[PDB]
């Protein structure tokens, strides 16, 4: 009855190597947006640097869930853009234009083209990428969204839109940062 | 079969203090607006003004359900407007600037950007905050909704949202007020 | 313990012929866009260029998914158009103009008229058609789709749609090509 | 036979663990052991007497922020000479107490376990001296939905520097692990 | 963090304790384990005629006022050697003798339990000692009805340094715990 | 023969271990414990920023091209004070971080284990101390088909002394031994 109420109660989990019990740290940003300019960067959810601002103070990481929303700004209305996304490892030569394409493409505009309340909200398969983060070794096979717009007479300067991914993820074993 | 059909019966909750059956309280007010000015209010779900006109006949009380709508008016339409929410506690540097970067940001427009029928509808994830919204104590990791805005050029006066926050909360233990 | 745990682990599947185990092979593309023309193209989800680039190293091949979404690009908004669907096998009269009338048939616009996100997202009924894509005999009951717009005054050369067809299909039995 | 260079020593203290605000129903979710370690303060750079709290400290807090939620475990006050405190001698006055404590830097000599280290000179085989905090005179707890006092605070002081250097004669560095748990949300 | 660590040196064993007041029936009050720490002397400024009895020591009897039954738990003398020290050596006498015995500061080291030491200048002289307080020579008791005469008196000396240093070359102080019980009753 | 002797001293224990490739079936290569030591850093000649990952210790690496399975059988540090630290002492930090901890050198005491050590000066300084790897924390895997992030970095570093010694007051080197297998299919 002094201390073991349960004494123990160890039940940490497993990605690809058995460490303490991760606690599940969710996370939200914008790795590029697009509005007044020619949308097309290739970002990855493994580079990031909120996501790497999270992931060094451990060793390896697996990401539990991800996503990705489009938040169509004040404008957007008398200037709409053609946001595209899809989902796809950091390898395969999917490039922004050759979204679509690849499985999971996705396409919708801003404005009075359904975009506002309920969001675009689009998960990412776990069973098309890989959910170690960051590990020992060099994942290639890591997620990674694609974004294309083009932007046509939109000179606006302020952004039309956010894209956002989202989601949680799991770390263990300290790396010991500078504290 | 007098006075013991069945005699008793008593089946009361307890949030952090066992106490009698407390009951169901819902309500509903919009603790901040956003149409003709730069919306940008951290309103709490403790300190408000609705909830402590009902939590304080009793002592302890536990948010059950929360909610966040928010409802267009007839205006928008010829002046939209960007509203983001977030979920957060009382704590955490949260700011209504830093919205959209924390877990739980959202982001809709009105007008002819789908919002109206259905409502928004923002849920509040008990496992973000907590639900003794009055205790004995002083709990620091309370409920708190978070709006931004900004308002462009919108001098139309009435507001153009109301960004209500309803749900349910159970009271007990009675704090014998005025009457 | 050597090279046998367990040893072999085999399993197959079966659409018409039994072979070694086809793996699921996803595709994304638009057989067919509508946006300045008259659309009215007949595309059968058998002929298409990217399965026949893909069931090509094999011999059989049977869809076990298939899908059809619009995506109005950032035009439409101005200048829209209504896209007409409907799924039905390589065989049956059904031309562009019998949509409608044929089960199945679909009927949306594009700009203001709910069009963006969410996707319109068509399924195709594996009861409806063959899931046999290619095997050593020739299917006629083979899915097949159906585009419909007519195209009033809208010359702006750039497609308002995209009408991509998506899914996934298994492959077995190599067809050794070129290497 | 054999050789060990560092000197630990417990600060005498009476059962005082403060009153923790409970866990909710059913226990709890997962934590991380989370080590950490920093330069509390100095000393030999000048009359170097101040004081730290855990519950507050950038370092700790730092790992902390995420959570809002995280019991302290174990904690280490630790003193470290450098080659300067056999050129010119520093005594340090250490002492962990809780937030409740009116004891000052300077008071550290009359508050029981209050302890004074020499290091240096040369009598000084000089070495490292850890003074562990003792737990159970604080509230273990840090970051937690009721906030309170009884927290972790540890003294520590030295007078002015006969000979004073722009380089810390020594300096107390404390450490320890953070069972950190429930999510802070925040994020950005 | 242990080397030089342990240096609680042990005080000539007068085989004998004290005896004190009956207790009588009926419940007794509560008791309060207080501890307790304070600085008892200095050293190094000048020749120390260093004799403090806990019997009127100021910050215990700070403690004992509010209830009339203290008890001294236990309690040592503890010996700091300043920085002063190290390079200003010092031979400090020490002694736990009862408040009768007619022994002056000077004649510790005649008296039967005389404790020799020296604060810096040789190897490891830097280190600090602890002098227990064994009871058994004086009164487990402290406080109450009467006032007894086996009362502990630490007392200690060191003659005038060739430089009566600024301030303290060591420092001493004493360090224990009370039982305090049977409330005073008083005005609020 | 056998006095000051062991000074072989720990540092902070990183629960965690580093997770590695998998091995296949078959049969697999023959093993060569090939032992290692090589100089690894001066000291005292200048500020030395001293941080080394064995991942790429010219030395050890010198040993593993023949093979491409290198395993750390276990290693450690050790400081050596030259004839010069013991006039001139001087303080040498150091730590064992895996190959990804973003630590530098001087941020050492900062991590999670920073050793503080002073060599020479103040009493018994003279002696040598041993580091130990304790393995778990990195990769006790060294090199093959992979590389991995987890390999050990010994880092250590002590500022410019008042006199840059001609030549090192201190030194530091790594010894262990390696597990060597896989053969690598070479020319002769």
């Amino acid at each position: 009855k002094q201390a073991s109420i349960p004494a123990p109660g160890s039940i940490l989990s497993q990605p690809n190597t058995e460490q303490s019990p991760a606690i599940v740290l969710p996370f939200q940003f914008e790795a590029t947006t697009f509005g007044t300019a020619e949308t097309a960067a290739q970002v990855s959810l493994q580079t990031a640097d909120p996501i790497t601002k999270l992931t060094a103070p451990y060793r390896h990481a697996q990401i539990v869930e991800c996503k990705a929303i489009l938040t169509p700004t004040d404008l957007a209305v008398s200037n709409p853009l053609t946001v595209y996304l899809a989902w796809v490892p950091a390898n395969s030569p999917a490039t922004p234009t050759q979204i679509l394409r690849v499985y999971g493409g996705q396409s919708f505009v801003l404005g009075g083209a359904i975009s506002a309340a309920k969001t675009i909200e689009v998960p990412l398969n776990l069973d098309s990428v890989n959910r170690m983060l960051k590990d020992s070794v060099t994942y290639t096979d890591t997620p990674k969204l694609l974004a294309y717009s083009r932007a046509p007479t939109n000179p606006s300067k302020i952004p039309t839109a956010s894209i956002q991914i989202s989601g949680r993820i799991r770390l263990s074993k300290p790396m010991l940062i500078a504290n």
